[PDB]
């Protein structure tokens, strides 16, 4: 305990020796209060005017306009039963071994870390890299870990954050998981890391082709808050596949920063509290993704074991049941992993049959309680892969006029237009705002070409922003100045392993839409008076934005669509 977190607490107290206090009215029951000190300080979502001027009909849709305006953390999950714990340990050992069969754990390097900083995700961290003083501090902490101690690895609430140095040490020990694609479908069988939103539909359709029952897509309630110390210890077992320095460095990150967290949090009552918890997820956005994918893969194999009647009770695992679990994993584990599509806390499972639906004892006792359903009510499965929710999307099967088959991503169009109308942070020039608009427009042309309103608005934004201006922000092929019909052909035809005939598409009229009623169901404004006026007069809205940016080189993309041809 304090033997691992002490120094960090001691260091902070010293830097604030003239404002320390052990407030006895602290609002913490599940987090351990250590003290506070004087603090004073706070980012609200701003509107992208380029996108908003070119999406006027949506100015009166509350679902869109309300997106731009604007408890579970202090909870405790019970220690699972012993049979649950044995199931998890056995499954986690086997999964780490399967993931490392065709992969080599290895350290990430300052050079890799630096290049990422010089390319985005001392003031800015891009300045600390050059200052060797920073790296001197890193080595200090680094040699501090090698002894099994930490002093500078404390999270700052507000998506917790850490000093760049601590981020590097986590990257040096665990970066290999994302950088070498451990949760790729090829290597994990259930994973989709790096697979792309033009690939998720095809994946779900392949899972659908397997013999079995319904497709289940149960979202967990506050997954980040339900990670047990048992899960963190099962995650740590990746170190068993490591060697030398790496093995000790990874062990330290798991022991000192994950399985023993120290966090600073603001409290208006403004006294910065210093709480400590050994449970829940408190790592990187990228390591969190991969460890979430891993623990979700483990939970879903165990839920599959329970449906298939591999174990009878979680209270205790018999020696015979252990051999049965191990034999099940060795005999059908890879096939069972291929039945799932997991992305961090998000999953779709096509189990052997619908006994899975009522198999809830292990899932509930692991703490992975389902959202918006009664703890013991059986799961509502899906009978059609095109209505399954995954990664905030559903997928449409769409037949091209030449009979070739596209599987396309889709979501409620209010959500897509609402997100494009928002810019994160401040100090945006007109040009930087125009180029963020252009990133949305190019994404829409690539992924959402099949929605009539988004193809039209994407053409309008690309016509309203200078042709040579560069778009600025798994697979983001819209982040380019290349012609969008050429990127469409590469993504949907040339590089698409589900498409046998590689004949390029010659124009945008050969690229199909959803049904008109399909379009409206998914939130299109086709058939509204406001939308017809918007379309008819689109060249006037384009001209308004062009007049604001000024006399630059612009290209007219509206003649790509049939109606705008003279
Ligand atoms: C381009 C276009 C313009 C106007 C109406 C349209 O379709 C109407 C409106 C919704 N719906 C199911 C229809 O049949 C349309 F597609
Ligand atoms: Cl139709
Ligand atoms: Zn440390
Ligand atoms: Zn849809």
């Amino acid at each position: 305990n304090l033997d691992i977190i002490g120094k960090r607490i001691e260091k902070i107290k010293q830097e604030h020796e003239t404002s320390w206090h052990y407030d006895q009215d602290h609002p913490y029951k599940t987090w351990a209060y250590h003290g506070s000190y004087e603090t004073k300080q706070t980012a609200s979502s701003m509107v992208n005017g380029v996108v908003r001027l070119l999406t006027k009909p949506w100015d009166i849709i509350p679902m869109v306009t309300q997106m731009a305006m604007t408890e579970k953390v202090d909870t405790r999950t019970q220690e699972p039963k012993e049979g649950t714990k044995k199931l998890m340990k056995i499954t986690a050992e086997w999964l780490w071994k399967e993931l490392g069969k065709k992969k080599t754990p290895r350290m990430c390097t300052r050079e890799e870390f630096t290049r990422k900083v010089r390319s985005n995700a001392w003031k800015s961290a891009r300045e600390a890299v050059e200052d060797s003083g920073f790296w001197e501090l890193v080595d200090k902490e680094r040699n501090l870990h090698l002894e099994g101690k930490c002093e500078t690895c404390v999270y700052n609430m507000m998506i917790w954050y850490m000093w760049l140095g601590a981020r590097f040490l986590e990257f040096e020990a665990l970066g290999f998981l994302n950088e070498d694609h451990w949760f790729s479908r090829e290597n994990s069988l259930s994973g989709v890391e790096g697979e792309g939103l033009h690939k998720l539909g095809y994946i779900l359709r392949d899972v659908s082709k397997k013999e079995g029952g319904a497709m289940y897509a149960d979202d967990t309630a506050g997954w980040d808050t339900r990670i047990t110390l048992e899960d963190l210890k099962n995650e740590e077992m990746v170190t068993n596949h490591m060697e030398g320095e790496h093995k000790k460095l990874a062990e330290a990150i798991f022991k000192l920063t994950y399985q023993n967290k120290v966090v600073r949090v603001q409290r208006p009552t403004t006294v910065m509290d210093i709480i400590s918890r050994r449970d829940q997820r408190g790592s990187g956005q990228v390591v969190t993704y991969g460890l979430n994918t891993f623990t979700n893969m483990e939970a879903q194999l165990i839920r599959q074991m329970e449906g298939e009647g591999v174990f009878k009770s979680i209270q205790h695992l018999t020696v015979t049941e252990e051999i049965a679990v191990k034999n099940w994993l060795v005999r059908v584990g890879r096939e069972r992993l291929s039945r799932m599509a997991i992305s961090g806390d998000d999953c779709v499972v096509k189990p052997l049959d619908d006994r899975f639906a009522s198999a809830l004892t292990a899932l509930n006792d692991m703490g992975k309680v389902r959202k918006d359903i009664q703890q013991w009510e059986p799961s509502r499965g899906w009978n059609d892969w095109t209505q399954v929710p995954f990664c905030s999307h559903h997928f449409h099967e769409l037949i091209m006029k030449d009979g070739r088959v596209l599987v396309v991503p889709c979501r409620n169009q209010d959500e897509l237009i609402g997100r494009a109308r928002i810019s994160q942070g401040a100090g945006w020039s007109l040009r930087e705002t125009a180029c963020l608009g252009k990133s949305y427009a190019q994404m829409w042309s690539l992924m959402y070409f099949h929605r009539r309103d988004l193809r039209l608005a994407a053409n309008a934004i690309c016509s309203a922003v200078p042709s040579h201006w560069v778009p600025t922000s798994a697979t983001h092929e819209w982040m380019t100045t290349e012609d969008m019909l050429t990127v469409w052909n590469r993504v949907w035809i040339q590089e698409n392993p589900w498409m046998e005939d590689k004949t390029p598409v010659e124009s945008w009229e050969e690229i199909p839409y959803l049904g008109k009623r399909e379009d409206q169901w998914c939130g299109s404004l086709i058939g509204l008076t406001s939308r017809a006026t918007w379309a008819k007069n689109i060249q006037t809205a384009i001209n308004q934005v062009r007049s604001l940016i000024g006399n630059e080189e612009y290209t007219d993309y509206m003649p790509s669509m049939k109606r705008f041809r003279r």
